[PDB]
């Protein structure tokens, strides 16, 4: 049976879920419980935090702008998501996906990860470049998994003291 249900119109799906494609939740899934993690990620958005994903993320902005900071080759660099681009990164590329305009729209789609196999959490000094602390977590549910991880980062000056040079991360903001 069609266990995800028929085709739909994506353009006013979006416009329907529009007010969850703004602070404070910021993005909606599309179907529960595939293999395929299909999500809309709207704006804005900020953050400090890079994901090391063990698999592909595959990208494309469908409204508006955003960019991810990524490290690349051991450097910072920029790579620009203009509306309508679309972008394939590499597993365990780090990104720091910023999203900074209202009623921007970028369809996200990642595979659920196998037992085992885990996705990371990193932060890095912005004095220094080095890493400052790293979580790993076995990636079943965002929604519940992430936020106290995040919130757990900016709460505790131990996590964002940076080992190398001493300068306490900033923790939400940069
Ligand atoms: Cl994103
Ligand atoms: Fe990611
Ligand atoms: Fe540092």
């Amino acid at each position: 049976m069609l266990t995800y249900g028929a085709p739909f119109n994506f353009p006013r799906w979006i416009d329907e879920h529009a007010h969850l494609l703004k602070p404070p939740v910021g993005n909606r899934q599309v179907w529960q419980d595939s293999d395929f993690i299909v999500t809309v990620v709207g704006g804005p958005n900020h953050r400090t935090d890079y994901h090391d994903d063990p698999l592909e993320e595959f990208f494309y902005q469908l409204r508006g702008n955003a960019y991810l900071n990524l490290w690349v080759d051991g450097r910072r660099e920029r790579a620009d998501l203009k509306e309508g681009d679309i972008f394939l990164l590499p597993p365990h590329v780090r990104h720091s996906p910023q999203r900074p305009e209202a009623g921007s729209a970028c369809l996200v789609i990642e595979r659920q990860r196998p037992a085992g196999m885990l996705d990371g959490f990193e932060w890095y000094c912005d004095a220094c470049g080095h890493l400052v602390h790293r979580v790993e977590v076995q990636l079943k549910s965002i929604v519940t998994d992430l936020p106290p991880l995040f919130e757990s980062f900016y709460a505790s000056e131990d996590k964002r003291r940076c080992p190398h040079c001493g300068q306490v991360h900033p923790g939400r903001a940069a």
